[PDB]
This record gives structure tokens, sequence and C-alpha cells, in this order.
């Protein structure tokens, strides 16, 4: 048998099939498959095809996405594609008419269209071009133009800015359509004030000057954009007079100060919901809108809104969670932290005070995922009080202490973490089974959660996989001061546990991360156990997400502490079994992992011999205001600036003498400053202390162009090596 | 015993001494001792104590440097120095009166002032400030304004742009005062539509956003700065009206296309002498200027310019030759290449056609040193045909065959590469002999040509450096095609030519470079030799100079051809010899030498295993256009942009899997951009070839800071020490 080299990590060798479905209603939904775009009947599994991977053909562009309107009586086809941050991009887009099978042809969506959306019945448009917002009514006639302030860098319409997109919403959209199509509600940020990263940018040889680009980015204590809500509506746009777009204020509580709008839900067509965050992240409003039909106005009761505090850290996992409402929109479910810190599902209903949990115990809920009037489907981590499995529960609303498993038994041994679909009004579900086996697809009917069909196995994976030397992966536990952390190692084949291996600590370690988990992973880890017979092990301390506030809030007002110092302890304990060599033990990560490898790295433990840190923070004035000061307040003297001080890896330079450092990252990162890096090795060249380092031009936050992609595991890859002695 | 160690490199631990003087008067010099300034008499070597090293203890700022007035009335003193480019910088200026005794406290030159100097005589003061030149007649009078129109970036009076300072009058200075202190000419030069590099610099970890550096800086075929030339009466300056600046303007040849000024001598008091070169750097012009005493205009006649072309090649080693007037001002020597290539003294008379060569052989004139009635002294190569070896010389100007050599025989073992200065109307000099012994200083009186005294014969260091196992130095050449070409070799303590050592090939090989000379250096590759047991190679091949146009035009208009390719010939001759391991040749360079060193690494030759590039060039189109178009040509479809394309690193990438390379750069290299390497970097990873970098943080190119010096240096070593297997 072979084993699982480099080159097959590189080259995707080995392959996980997906199954990747939208429902398109209550119980149909599209899939595409060999490029056709089918639509599947749930209940009998019967299919047609809907479009078939001839018809664009000689279109003339490569199509690069499409977006069929709801009504099945229009597709988008999206071209010429410029990725921006994480979510934001440009597009050109053409719309084809599937009634009488061919494009439209005049009023076209312009190029360099920012964002565009069908309404979610019918088939009206809004897009942004130019940061303003536009409304189709129709496919062929021409746009209202909604907004008229936009200005590139400075005021955005209906779509976010850097932070917002990275941060807040995790989208560049910041439109929101009402249930019905009869409102389009939407956010406008103002980044006047915001001060620019500028970074050059090389490009083609060809290009004699290097560009400089320049972002508006708020790093820790810079000044923020402002926000504004507003919502237009759609059925009375005039071809004569500007569109009337009516403002939603902010709750005064938030106008006080520095705040962000974090949450926008729609309830019912004529309710919205907002949720508000301040700056300083201890404290939301929750406000409900309503529709005033003769004032034309939107109405947010004070008595109505619902507030939510936490004196022992930030709100929410990361961010306020999203409220799920019931069908009459007078009431939803939230999850929130409860008194023993453990989040849990709660029943709020409006116009009254406070909530009900409808959950409770040592376990928490990851995410509310489906509602109808008898139950509420949930994803837990209940299931053998295994902090790293999901699964998934529904519970009787008439009954709470009926709660049912309905993924937990399916197939034990090889499905421990799973996610969902649901069609729309819950008929039917996708289940999707992440490890620790193959993933495996199935559709499921909720009347009486029947298995259906399996839709994917991944077979075809397997069988390839029996001619393969596989690693195995532990998930464990260890007790560090009477309290349980968890841990994992990608173990090599035939492990035998009387030998000693090299050991690599993979580290994330970031607020509410998880990195002990039971899903099945192909990657760097699954190469370095199998060839080279490293074990690579992660280790969740405090800090970690999911098992309750008492862990994840220890890092409060102090990163770059307690998540640091267990990430060292793990490695001391990782040493004390038998099977691990400890003149071999590295660390590396990437992002708020390259930070923690290198405060260890920089902590004189003596554990470590090398380690490796990508695209590393530094110092966490660098980093963003909306992340940053979430778990760290502000830098100033008056807030937490002692702690930032404290927390810098330039701060622990001397300390590197005693190991191998890799310092990596891509010149082009709009997210962690190439500056972090920068300091970092200005720090070590002061102190005389000897490194590795590699620039990876015009790359960002990624690294994921094919080629750099390639190129820096196959450089780190050496370098472990080099560090093990390993031939 | 002991070697000479990195360590010993990097501290200083066996000092050089020297003996700087500067002249005053025809028979006396200054010289500091224990911070003293002692002014020495030169005929009978008595000396004096001038200004005492207590003078300014309460001066309350760190003196960087003082220039004594011509009149010895008054010492300027600078401080708050802040280093631009190579000499460009800004400081403060105090002016103390030597008569009174006292610090001058009215009308005080300002802060942050660019550039200042005193008259040639008396004690009158040009200096220059936010752009615009200004000139005290006495240093406790106001100044008066000369321009107005100066402005950062963009009109620069009095000083020079980037592009100017770097390339063409290697000063940051473009003020002339005539002779008698009664003019002042300047230059000005407009940058306005000259484009910008950008680059950011990281500053103290304190800085929250990097700054943007932006500077004009042509690259080659780009917009350069035009330039313009004044010359005002300082004897007529009031209090109530402007300065009247007189324009001298360009010849008409000049005037037809680009032109740079690129040398200002004046002749007498009333004549000045102009270069203009045109932008293809193949034609210059003369122009003689005329003082009318009653128009008080400058007149050139279109008659008495003298004209200078090349035809396979540019104009002079880098720029046309200085003018060296005879005191009536009628006629001048200059160095010019003669009818076989060969850089000799040519005598030309005002109003005369041609000129008359008064020296001719097959060697070369290194430069013209003095004047007088009798006899002109210059520097050549001729002594025993070595073109590395440099000796003093007299010319009897009534029987040009009478030829004296004065340094030559002095000592013949120690010294074969002598500088020299003399005083005002040469009736003494200094020698200075820099190897290939230790450096020696001397005086001689003109009159018979005497030797006085010994300044310094660095006896204290040939005392230190006999406890040391130090390496012997090579000079000899090998015969290709039936051209000799030198190298030299740096050879290990003990050298045994029946053993086999790794060998370094240090190399720069830009146009008319010389690495293979008499010089006596301690430097890295003393620690390589002496410690490591390495041979530290040089090769001067085609394009080096000071042998002849045959060799050094060689490679006009074809950068990256043959000195590379002779290079790679060398490294294969060196193998050939019996004492190299051909299994450990390396290779390395900075600047020109890193481009040389890149593209011999990727010619895939096989004769290298290893090589360090610093601060490459990577393709000429990045480079300045100054430099760059001197030997290029310009970079467009008509000119030579076929050859711009084919002289890139960037398309031999694929070669370098072949061979471990390092590839270092400062991030903030204003001269070199980092882009270079940004571009070399990118085009590796692109095609899978893996390769070591480092990049330092705010360095430029000459990462010179104490700390990245030494970082630098040991970070090379290691890696050398690698590659050539070494403990
Ligand atoms: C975006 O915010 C900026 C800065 O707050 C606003 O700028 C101000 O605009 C008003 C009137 O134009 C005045 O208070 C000042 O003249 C501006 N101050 C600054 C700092 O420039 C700007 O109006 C906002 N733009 C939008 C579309 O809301
Ligand atoms: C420096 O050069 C600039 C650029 O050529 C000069 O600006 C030009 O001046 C003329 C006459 O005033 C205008 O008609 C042009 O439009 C200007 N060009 C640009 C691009 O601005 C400028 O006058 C020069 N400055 C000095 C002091 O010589
Ligand atoms: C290769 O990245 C590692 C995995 N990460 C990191 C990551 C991701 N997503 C978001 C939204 C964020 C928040 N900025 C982050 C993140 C977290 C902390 C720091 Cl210091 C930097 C970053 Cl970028 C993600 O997927
Ligand atoms: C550490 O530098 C190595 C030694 N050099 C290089 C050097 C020096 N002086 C001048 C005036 C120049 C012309 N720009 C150069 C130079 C020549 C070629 C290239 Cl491609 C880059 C450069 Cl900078 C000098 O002293
Ligand atoms: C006395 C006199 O003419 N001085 C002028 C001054 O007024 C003017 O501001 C400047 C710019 O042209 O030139 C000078
Ligand atoms: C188009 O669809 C057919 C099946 O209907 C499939 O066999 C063929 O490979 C497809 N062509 C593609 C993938 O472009
Ligand atoms: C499934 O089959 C039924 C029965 O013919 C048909 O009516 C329905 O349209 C089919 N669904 C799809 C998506 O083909
Ligand atoms: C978009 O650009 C394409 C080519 O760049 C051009 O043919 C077309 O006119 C543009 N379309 C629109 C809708 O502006
Ligand atoms: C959708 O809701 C709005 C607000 O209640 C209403 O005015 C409009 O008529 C509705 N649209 C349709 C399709 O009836
Ligand atoms: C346990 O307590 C000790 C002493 O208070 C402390 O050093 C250590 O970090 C703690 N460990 C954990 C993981 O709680
Ligand atoms: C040298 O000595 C002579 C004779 O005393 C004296 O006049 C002269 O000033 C001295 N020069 C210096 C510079 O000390
Ligand atoms: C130079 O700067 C210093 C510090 O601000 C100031 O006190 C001093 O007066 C300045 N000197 C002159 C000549 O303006
Ligand atoms: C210096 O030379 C110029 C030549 O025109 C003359 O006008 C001036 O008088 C001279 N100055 C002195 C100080 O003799
Ligand atoms: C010698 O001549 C040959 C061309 O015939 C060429 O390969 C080589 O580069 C030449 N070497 C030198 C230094 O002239």
């Amino acid at each position: 048998r072979k084993t699982y080299t480099l080159t097959d990590y590189l080259k995707n060798t080995y392959r996980l099939k997906l199954y990747s479905l939208r429902w398109i209603s209550d119980h149909e939904y599209l899939y595409k498959q060999e490029n056709n775009i089918l639509v599947f009947n749930a209940e009998y599994g019967n299919s047609s095809v809907f479009l078939e991977n001839s018809t664009f053909d000689e279109f003339g562009h490569s199509i690069n996405d499409y977006s069929i309107s709801p009504d099945g009586q229009f597709i988008l086809l999206e071209y010429n594609y410029v990725k921006q941050w994480r979510h934001s991009y440009t597009a050109s887009y053409d719309i084809y008419d599937l009634n009488k099978r061919q494009l439209i042809t005049e009023e076209r969506i312009p190029n360099n269209t920012q964002w565009v959306t069908w309404s979610p019945v019918g088939h009206k448009l809004a897009y942004v071009w130019n940061n303003d917002i536009y409304v189709k009514i129709e496919p062929n006639l021409p746009s209202y133009r909604i907004t008229w302030t936009g200005k590139e860098d400075i005021i955005y319409n209906g779509i976010t800015d850097w932070v917002y997109e990275e941060e807040v919403f995790s989208a560049y959209s910041a439109l929101w359509w009402s249930p019905n199509g009869t409102f389009l509600a939407y956010a406008q940020f103002n980044d006047t004030e915001v001060p620019l990263i500028e970074y050059s940018f090389y490009s083609d040889e060809s290009l004699q000057y290097p560009k400089t680009v320049r972002v508006p980015y708020p790093k820790a204590g810079a000044v923020n954009p402002t926000v504004k809500f507003f919502v237009v509506n759609t059925d009375s746009l005039s071809s004569v007079t500007n569109a009337t777009s009516i403002q939603i204020t902010a709750p005064a509580s938030m106008l006080i100060g520095d705040h962000y709008l974090c949450d926008v839900t729609w309830a019912t067509q004529e309710r919205i919901s907002l949720q508000w965050l301040r700056r300083i992240q201890n404290y939301s409003v929750m406000d409900i809108c309503d529709y005033d039909e003769s004032s034309g106005r939107w109405n947010c009761l004070v008595a109505r809104q619902h507030i939510e505090m936490s004196t022992t850290g930030w709100v929410g996992r990361f961010r306020p969670s999203e409220p799920h409402f019931t069908l009459d929109g007078n009431s939803f479910y939230k999850i929130i932290s409860n008194e023993e810190g453990y989040r849990h599902i709660c029943y709020f209903q409006i116009d009254k005070k406070d909530c009900t949990f409808i959950t409770k115990g040592t376990w928490e809920v990851i995410g509310i995922e489906a509602l109808t009037s008898d139950y509420l489907y949930y994803i837990s981590n209940e299931y053998k009080g295994m902090p790293g499995g999901r699964n998934l529960y529904k519970i009787q609303l008439s009954d709470y202490t009926k709660v049912t498993c309905l993924s937990c038994e399916l197939n034990p041994e090889r499905c421990q973490y799973y996610s969902v679909s649901f069609s729309k009004e819950a008929k039917y579900y996708q289940l999707r089974c992440s490890g620790p086996g193959l993933p495996l697809y199935t559709l499921h009917s909720s009347v009486n959660d029947k298995g259906l069909r399996v839709l994917e196995d991944n077979s075809a994976l397997d069988k390839m996989l029996q001619n393969v030397q596989m690693p195995s992966k532990k998930l464990d536990f260890i007790i560090l001061n009477e309290t349980k952390f968890w841990y994992q190692m990608i173990l090599p084949p035939h492990f035998d546990k009387s030998k000693k291996y090299p050991l690599l600590l993979d580290v994330y370690a970031g607020p509410c991360s998880q990195k002990a988990d039971t899903v099945f992973r192909l990657n760097w880890a699954t190469y370095l156990a199998s060839t080279e017979n490293i074990i690579v092990a992660s280790f969740d301390g405090r800090g970690s997400g999911y098992q309750g506030d008492k862990i994840m809030h220890a890092i409060n007002r102090r990163l770059g502490t307690f998540e640091v110092e267990d990430q060292i302890e793990a490695a001391r304990q990782f040493s004390k079994m038998g099977f691990v060599d400890n003149k071999r033990i590295a660390i590396w990560g990437w992002s708020y992992g390259g930070y923690v490898t290198s405060m260890v790295l920089g902590s004189g433990s003596g554990v470590f011999k090398c380690g490796i840190a990508v695209a590393p923070v530094s110092r966490w004035e660098y980093y963003d205001s909306v992340y940053t000061e979430r778990y760290m307040g502000l830098p100033t003297p008056e807030d937490n600036l002692d702690h930032y001080r404290n927390s810098t890896v330039m701060s622990r330079a001397e300390n590197f003498k005693q190991v191998e450092y890799l310092l990596i990252h891509g010149t082009a990162d709009d997210n962690v400053h190439f500056q972090q890096s920068a300091q970092i090795s200005k720090a070590l060249v002061d102190v005389g202390v000897d490194f590795q380092a590699m620039w990876y031009t015009d790359e960002d936050h990624g690294i994921a162009s094919s080629t750099a992609h390639q190129h820096i595991y196959t450089h780190m890859s050496h370098f472990i090596k080099q560090c093990f002695s390993l031939p």
C-alpha cells in the first residue's frame, strides 16, 4: 500500500464528494449534476432536467454562477467575476427569460455590479452599482435608483465596508427584502473618517510602478464607520419622483456613543427586527419595528426592546444570536447563555419581559435550524457529552421535556458530526454527516422522521482509500486543574504505542475555537502522519468554544495569556505519553494560530524545538476594531492599554534564541497586514536572533492561489522535516 | 592560534587607522586628534591646537560635523543630522564666531536646512531651505532670498532630486560658487511629471498605520525631471528688491530633446564651463560661458562649444569627464577615450579645433589630480601593466615625453594602489596607499618630490594582525580568446594547492567595475577565508573597467549577457585549477552583483551549487532612467525593448530548480525597489521552485543599520556553511 503524499494533498488526488442542494419549495430542490440543473421531488426522488449543460454553449462568456428567480421564470447569469475581500466581488450579469428562452438585451444589469439579489417571491431585482441601490420591477424594464449618495471608499448603500463584511455580517450584502417583496430594507455605511491601510501591490511583471492599495480599515481604538438603516416601499416606485427611504433610528441607548448594527431579520410582512451592539461589546438591544399603514412610517416601541448584557465577557459567541420568529411574528426563539454559562434555547414573547429557557444542561445548542407550530429543530453537542460532536434534535413545543435525537443513532460509528438543511416549512430535511467516517448525505421526511434515501455516500473515495495507508484520529481529553480539556491526534498508520514519534502541535486557539472534533479531513496533517510518521495534535484550552462561558470567557480582556499557557501545558502532557519523542516537538498555526505559535515559541518554556507562524497577528493594536475590541476592550489608559502592550510578540524577541522559527506572510494581506510580521522580524533582528522567513508576493490572508498554496506547504514540509531529522 | 572570525568583522576588533586632513591653504592643513582640531604646517611639520575638544561641552546638542570658513573667522556646527538618500540629509546649524569666541544668536540658519556651504574665500554662506536658496553675506545679518519657486517633491533650487543626486552629481548640492565668491551658480530641477515610487515604511512598533513613502523616481523610459541653470551676482544683493538670477540656456542641440546637465566647472572669475548630455547618452556638449560686464548677461558663443560622441558606447566611464582649467582659463585638460579606446589625457585650447593627447599607451588614466604651470599630476594604472594598481605620475608640460612616476618605487611590495590630496596650488601632497599592504599615509613637497614625513603607517594594526592567521590575496589573470582577464583570490591561511577548497565567487560585474585590485580589505571574505577555509574569488570580465573600450563597451545595449557568461566561464577556469572542489562552488553579489548572481544561477550551467542575491535588480525597466538607459537605450520597440525583455531574472525561473538560492532585500529600498525581488519570488513560486528568502523591515539599499548588518552577514554565513557542509 502507498501512503498519503504531499502531492496527493496538493493535487487533490482523493476528493470528497458533496451533495449541495437548494430547496425551492416545501417539497422540491435544485441540484446541479454534470452541469445540468435538475429539479428533484423530495418525497419520491424523481427528477426532471430544468436546464441542460448545453444551453449556454454559445453564451460567449464563462458563466461563474447562476441564480434562478423564486418563481422559476428567470435565471441570472453571473460572469466576469473578480474577487475582492472574503465575501465581496464585482461581476457582470445577464438575465435569461425561461418562458421565451431568450436573453433580455435592453436595460441590462450594468457591468461591475457589486451585489444582485432576487426578491424572496416573484422576480423583482435589487442590485448595487457604484455603491448605490437600484431596483428592477421586471427584468426588461428600466431600473429605479433608490440611493444617490454612494461614493467609492466613503459611502456604501446596500453593501458593507471592509470591517462589516469581515466581522459583522459575514457578507458583502446589506440588503434585506421583506417576505413579500414589498419592502426593501438596507443599511448605509459611512467611512468618511476611517483611516486607510495602504500597501503595495506588484501585479504582473509588466507593471512598471507598483500600485498602492488603500482600504478604509479601523484598527483597534481608531475611528469606526457609522451606520444608518432605511426601508423603501418597492410597490410605490415612481418613474418621475426619486424613491423615498424611511430611516429607522437606533435606540437612544446606542446613540449615546459608538455602536454597530449587527442583525436584521424580517418577522412578518410588516415587522422587522433590528439588533444593535455597543462598541464596547457588553451590551446589545433588539428593536421590534412595525409598519404604520396610515403614517407610512416605521415605529419601534421602546417597551418592546429586548436587552442583552454580559458581565463575564462579550455578547454571543462572535455576536448576538439570530432570532427565530414564529409564523405570526409575535414570539421568537434565540440562543442565550443561561445562568450556569451554557448556551441554550430561550423562548421570547413580544410585549412580555424576560424569556423562558426550553433547553438546559452541561452542553450547548449550536444553532436553531427550523421551527414549525409543533417542533423546534436544533443542532447541539449533547450526545455522549462530546463537545466536538454535533447532532440534530427536535423538541416538542407543547412539552419541553420531550426531546428526540434525530441523527444520533443513524450511523453511530461513521457519523457524529451533522449539519442540516430543511425545505421551506420543514416538510423534509437533508442531513450532512462530516465524520468521523467519510461524509454521508441523506434525505428524510419530518412527519415521522423516516429515512427517504441516501443522496451521496462517497463510495468512490472509499474504494480509492482502500489502496492507501491512511492515518487514524484519536479524540479524547486530559485534565488540567480538575477540568476536562479535549484534544485530537492524527496518528500514523500502524501506530505502535511503544515507539517514540515526533509531534507537531497544530494550533488555532482563538476565542470560541474548536480544533478537537469528530470531522473527517484530508489535509496537510494527513500527509504528515501518513508519509512522515508525525503525530499531529490539536488542543482546545481556555477560550475554546461550545463548553460553556467559564471556559470561553477565561480569556476575556486577556488575549495571549491562558490560551497560550494551555497549549504549552498540553504539549508537556503529550510529552509524558510514552509514544512522544520529547526532543522533537514542533508547533505551527495560521492567523490567530500564528500569534499563539509565536507567543508560545517566545515563552522560553523549552518545550518546543521549532515552529511556524503563518500570517500571525503580532500586536492587537494592528488588528481590526470589531474583532479585537470584542475580546480586548479599547487600547486606552482608562481601559485595557496595559494588556495590549503586554501581549505583543515583539516583547518576547529574546527568547526566540532558544528555537528555530519560520515566519511567513503574504504581502497583499488586507486582513492581518504584512505590517504585523514586518514588526516581528525587526524585533528579532534588533536583538540578534536568527530565524527563517518567506514573503508571498501579492498573496492575501489565505495564500490560496494554486501556485502559492503548493509553494507554502512544500516550504513548510521541508522545514518540519529538517527540524525532525526525518530523511 | 586564532583566526579572523565573524565577530571580529561585525564588531571591528581590528581597526584600520586613517589620516583625513583638510588643506586650508598652500602650506597648512587641519587634522582632528582627540576631537582637538589641530593645524599643521606642511613644510616643517609643526602644529598647534586650533580648537580645543572642550570648546563646545556646554553646546547642548551633539555636534555631527563642523565646517570652518575659508578665512578662519567662523565655524559652522552641524547637529540634528537626519539622513535621506545616499548624499542628502537635513540638519540644524549654528555659527560660532572665532574672534569673539561667541555663538551667533542673530539671523540663524533655519532648522531642517537641506544644504549649506561657505563661499570659497571669505565667509559668505549659501544654504537651501524648503527647496529655496538663501545667501548670508555676514553670519549675523539677515539672509537674502534668491529663489521663490521651491516646492517639496516638485521644484528643487540648489539641491538635486533623487536621480540627479544618485546618478548625475553624486551629491545633494546643486550650488557652485565662483572662485571669487562673487557669483553663485545653481541648477533648478522640475519633477512635476516624474512618476512616484511608493512603498511602506513601518517605523517603530508604536505606529499603528504604516506610512507610505512617495519619491519622484523615473524608471527606465519614464518621464525625467527637467533642468535649468542660473547665475546670481552676490555682490549686488538688496534688502529691497529680489535677487536677479540670470538664466543660461542649454545649447540648441540639447534643447531639441530630453537632456541632462552633467557637470559645472568654474574656469575663472567670469567664465563658467557647463557640460550637457543627451538622454541618449552618446552625445554631450561643453559650453564655455562668459560674463559681460556691460550687460550683466552670460554669453555662450555657439562657436566655441566642444562636442563629444561615442559610437561603441556611452560618453565617459559613467559620465562626461571633468575639465581641468589652466589658471588663465584659456585651455583645459580632460580625460578622453583615444583612437585605440584607451582613456588618456587630452589638451584643449579654447577657440581651437580638436585636442592634443599628451599621454598614450595600453593602460588608462584614472583621474587628473592637480595642474600647475610646470606639471600636470594624474593617477593611472600604467605601472607593470596591472589594471588594478594605481600610481601617481607627473608630466612635464613643456615636454610631454618627460613623465615621472612619483609613487611607484616608494615601497613596491607594500604599496601598489595610491590616491592623493594636493594642497591649494599643489605645493604639497599627501599620498594615501591602500594596498596590497596595510594603508600608509605620507606627506611630500612638490618642488623636488621629496618625502617629508610619515603620517600614519598602521603599525598598531600590524602588530595585532601578526597574532592572527590571516588570508593571503592572489591577483592574477587568465587568457580568454587571447585577451587577459584579471581575477583575485582571498586564500585561506597556510594555503595548500594539493588540497581541495570550496570556492565562493564574489560578484559585482557592473559596467566599468573592477573587483580584482591591489587594495587591502578586512571584510566578510576575510572571515570566510581565515575561519571557514573558503577561497573567495572575483573576476573582471567583459564590461569591466580601466582596460580600454573594447572590454568596457562589450556590454553596450546588452546588460545581462557577456558579463554573466564570463563569471560562469571564470568559475569553470577556477575548477580546472587543482585546488578547487567543483562540487562546492557558490556565488553571491549585492545590487548589480545580485542581478548577475541571479542570472548566473538561472543559466542552468550546472557550475554552481548555491548562491545569494542581495537587493538584486530583476529587470531593467524597474531601475532608474539615467543609469539604465546609459547602457540599455530606451525600452521601446524602435530602440532596445527586445533586450530589456530577454534580460530579466524572472524568465529564467525554471532553471533555479537546479540550485539553492537565498534572496534578500530591504523593504525600504529607495534605490533598487523591493519590487524587483517581489517579482523574482513570484516567478519562482509560479513555477514551483523552492528557495530561501529574507526581507529586512525598513532597511534601505545598504542594509546598513548596525543590527541589520550583523543580522544579514550572520544569516548569509549560516547559508554558505550549510551549502558547503562546514562545521
Ligand atoms: C458621512 O460622514 C461624514 C463625516 O461625519 C459627514 O461629513 C459631514 O457632513 C456635514 C455636512 O456635509 C457636516 O457635518 C460636515 O461638513 C462634514 N464633516 C466631515 C467630517 O466631513 C457626511 O455628511 C456623511 N455623509 C453621508 C452621506 O451621510
Ligand atoms: C515645472 O514643470 C511644470 C510641468 O510642465 C510646469 O507647469 C506647466 O506650466 C505651463 C505654464 O504655466 C502650463 O501651461 C502647463 O499646463 C503646466 N504643466 C503642468 C503639467 O502643470 C511648471 O511651470 C514648471 N515650474 C517651474 C517653476 O518651472
Ligand atoms: C486561514 O484563516 C484561518 C481561519 N480563519 C481565521 C478567521 C476566519 N474567519 C473570520 C471571520 C475571522 C475574523 N477576522 C478570522 C480571524 C480571526 C482572528 C484573526 Cl487574528 C484573524 C482572522 Cl482572519 C477564518 O476562517
Ligand atoms: C551596496 O551597494 C553596492 C555598491 N554600489 C552600487 C552602486 C553604488 N553607487 C552608485 C552611484 C550606484 C548607481 N546607482 C550603484 C548601483 C549600480 C547598479 C545598480 Cl543595479 C544599483 C546600484 Cl545602487 C555603490 O556604491
Ligand atoms: C452534459 O450532460 C450529459 C448528461 O446529460 C453529460 O454526459 C455530459 O458530460 C455533460 N457535458 C458537460 C459535463 O459539459
Ligand atoms: C415526479 O413525478 C411526478 C409523477 O409523474 C410528476 O408529476 C412530478 O412533476 C415529478 N417531479 C419532478 C421534479 O420531475
Ligand atoms: C459589459 O462589458 C462588455 C465587455 O466588457 C460589453 O460588451 C458590454 O457592453 C457591457 N455590458 C453592459 C450591460 O454594460
Ligand atoms: C406584501 O405586504 C405588504 C405590507 O403588508 C402589502 O402592502 C402588500 O400588498 C403585500 N404584497 C402582496 C403580494 O400582496
Ligand atoms: C490551574 O491552576 C494553576 C495555579 O492557579 C495555574 O497555573 C494553571 O494555569 C491552571 N490551569 C488551568 C488550565 O486551569
Ligand atoms: C610653526 O612654527 C612656526 C615657528 O615658530 C610658527 O611661526 C608657526 O605659527 C607654527 N605653525 C603652527 C601651525 O603651529
Ligand atoms: C530649531 O528647533 C528647536 C526645537 O523646536 C527650536 O527650539 C529652535 O529655536 C530652532 N532653531 C532655529 C534656528 O530656528
Ligand atoms: C571677483 O570677480 C568678479 C568678476 O566680475 C568681479 O566683479 C569682482 O570685483 C571680484 N571680487 C573681488 C572681491 O575682487
Ligand atoms: C570567446 O569566444 C567565443 C565565441 O567564439 C565565446 O563563446 C566566448 O564567450 C568568448 N569569450 C570571451 C571572454 O571573449
